[PDB]
């Protein structure tokens, strides 16, 4: 139930599920501690400033370029409007889980977005829905088919003939229902089982608002909107062998349907027909994931496997060709820029800006797998992320771009900077760890301690020791000299019955705290690799950092009835009296410090899709950095 206070022993006992965890307060606090006392809201707030990463790996048709100079895409639960020239981001966060599709209205301003089904902190199932909003005011305009869609809204599009008064969508109902709406009236015009296999696109005909084309696994149908029914007319390849997948679709100025497929074939279908009139055979070696009709009649072609970006004439004759540096990976989306500008989104979550000629450089990028590793620079406005994708990235937090990106052998899980700022440590899931040169990226040392996951990598405030948390239930201690460049194994702290979740050094570099899977709080003298069991000595210790979720100064960030695994991360600002957490429900919280009373108030901030895995303030408390875990993203909140 509720936590209990002990005057005689000077502690509060909080309850995680059943088991109680005993947290000791300082002696000077015991005299007037009130269990029923409240902790205030923080004096500051957070404001999303930047999202890192682009969801390209497992999504299509989610890259656009508004006439305002804002590149629009999404990732996790946030839609990003990125003005490359101004280096500024704006965000629409109306959704409460992963955005899956996005379409821009013919008006160039009204946007529409879809979403997967949710699961909340309770957690019940939050149905998938569509949102129509204004890109100018970022105000929501309508909320469509709240109870109607199932699983997720994967495809969406405005009709372009009439002025986009209509909208079509496709859920993942396993019957993949296709529906049409008068979005401005929030009314459903009609619907019908579009397919029983994955459908990858749905789009209105440029000149006739009554026709929707959908494509996907062995599927290219032509739907006609008659009153409140959809009439299906399958595509008849005839002389062309039907491709495994029809990946994408668009339309010529003359109203023909144009199709890219698994085979690498650009197929033209005559206006009004359900049959192929022209066929670029083997336009690409691999499959064709992106098609884009430039304003000037040029058709641009994007190859998945072959990484080629081909320019085609109005008459489908090869005009120009480029290859995207293989580092970026296979193309997924293409969008028309201003002038000769072209944008590409890749399977590796890069968004490149180049030209048909063409010099493609990233303007956005991020991790492509589950992310847990976060470390902040002691003196510079930089930070390091490292994930299961084997990348360790050193970010510039003012430029919002990597300083460098090291690719290591094994999936990374944790990291830490040396207080000097000269080197940075990186832990992996194997028990192996590395140190790299902040400046040069050169390796500095490698070591293997245990064979399990290294959850935590932290130097002591004085930089004389490295404390390494392992899932084998031990904490490995190294002595560090020559400014983080020389190491020597001091020994091991053992006594935990479970994997190490969190560590903190004391201000004087003498002590260390521990949290574990058991939910026990242990203390240590790393220099001696021995556990300090005596209360009177550890209770009044003053700690350098507060990344232990289990502790008296920090408890109360925990919600009632909370489960031990509900909060992945906690941290304190360096100077300001703030705490921040990341929970298993995609939420970042801002509390005041200290947070030592039950049911602490907090400001809650959404964006991350699943689990906020880590959280940490920049060195001047200018920003908070969160990691999204499976959602792949890094989010940069500014303190206001």
């Amino acid at each position: 139930k509720e936590p209990v206070f002990s005057a005689e022993e000077g502690y509060v006992k909080m309850f995680l599920r059943g088991r109680p965890v005993t947290m000791y307060m300082p002696k000077d606090q015991v005299d007037s501690y009130s269990l029923e006392a409240k902790v205030e809201l923080p004096t500051k707030r957070l404001k999303l400033e930047w999202v890192y990463g682009y969801r390209g790996r497992d999504c299509r048709n989610n890259l656009y370029l508004l006439p305002t100079g804002e590149t629009v895409y999404f990732i996790a639960s946030v839609v990003v409007l990125y003005n490359v020239e101004e280096q500024l981001q704006r965000h629409y966060a109306g959704h409460n889980d992963d955005v899956k599709c996005l379409a821009v209205h013919p008006d160039r301003i009204t946007i529409a977005t879809g979403q997967v089904a949710g699961t909340s902190k309770d957690g019940k199932q939050l149905p998938p829905h569509v949102r129509i909003w204004d890109s100018v005011t970022l105000n929501t305009l309508h909320v469509i088919g709240i109870g109607f869609f199932d699983r997720a809204v994967t495809c969406i599009a405005f009709s372009k003939s009439n002025g986009g008064t209509n909208l079509c969508a496709v859920d993942d109902s396993n019957d993949h229902v296709l529906s049409v709406w008068d979005w401005q009236k929030e009314e459903k015009l009609a619907d019908v089982k579009c397919s029983n296999e994955a459908v990858f696109a749905a789009d209105f005909h440029p000149t006739d608002t009554n026709i929707i084309v959908t494509c996907g696994k062995s599927h290219l149908y032509f739907w006609t909107l008659e009153g409140s029914s959809l009439n299906k007319k399958q595509g008849l390849f005839e002389k062309q062998e039907k491709p495994k997948f029809v990946l994408c679709v668009t339309f010529s100025e003359n109203g023909d349907t144009i199709t890219g497929d698994s085979s690498g074939n650009i197929l033209v279908w005559g206006k009004g027909t359900n049959r192929i009139s022209y066929a670029v055979q083997g336009a690409h070696e691999g499959g064709i994931f992106a098609l884009c009709m430039l304003r000037d009649g040029t058709l641009v072609s994007g190859g998945g496997k072959d990484r080629k970006l081909i320019s085609w004439s109005g008459n489908y004759q090869k005009l120009r060709k480029t290859e995207i540096p293989e580092q970026f990976g296979p193309i997924r989306t293409v969008a028309e820029g201003k002038g000769d500008v072209i944008l590409i989104g890749t399977t590796r979550n890069f968004v490149l800006q180049g030209t048909l000629s063409g010099d493609f450089t990233p303007i956005t990028q991020g991790h492509t797998d589950e992310l847990w590793g976060l470390a902040i620079h002691a003196s510079k406005s930089q930070f390091l992320t490292c994930g299961h994708d084997k990348h360790a990235t050193l970010w510039d937090a003012v430029g919002h771009r990597p300083v460098w990106d090291k690719i290591i052998e094994d999936p990374a899980q944790s990291s830490g900077f040396h207080p000097s700022g000269s080197v940075v440590a990186v832990g992996t899931l194997t028990g192996r760890w590395f140190v790299f040169d902040t400046e040069t990226k050169d390796l500095v040392t490698v070591h293997t301690d245990g064979n399990e996951q290294l959850s935590v990598m932290r130097y002591s405030p004085d930089g004389n020791f490295l404390a390494i948390g392992s899932h084998d239930n031990c904490i490995y201690i190294y002595g560090v000299s020559d400014n983080g460049r020389k190491y020597t194994r001091v020994g091991k702290c053992s006594g935990h019955s479970s994997f190490i979740t969190h560590l903190d050094w004391s201000v004087n570099s003498q002590f260390l705290v521990s949290n574990s899977g058991d939910y026990e709080i242990l203390y240590w003298v790393p220099s001696a690799c021995k556990q300090v069991v005596s209360v009177e000595t550890t209770r009044d210790i003053e700690w350098a950092t507060y990344t232990c979720t289990l502790g008296f100064h920090v408890f109360g960030v925990w919600p009632e009835g909370s489960d031990g695994t509900d909060i992945n991360a906690v941290c304190r600002a360096h100077e300001k009296k703030l705490l921040s957490t990341g929970d298993d429900f995609g939420k970042v919280h801002l509390f005041s410090y200290p947070c030592s009373q039950f049911r602490a108030p907090s400001h809650i901030y959404g964006g991350h899709s699943s689990h906020v895995t880590n959280v940490d303030f920049l060195c001047e408390d200018s920003h908070l950095i969160s990691t999204g875990g499976k959602d792949t993203s890094i989010m940069q909140w500014r303190v206001i």
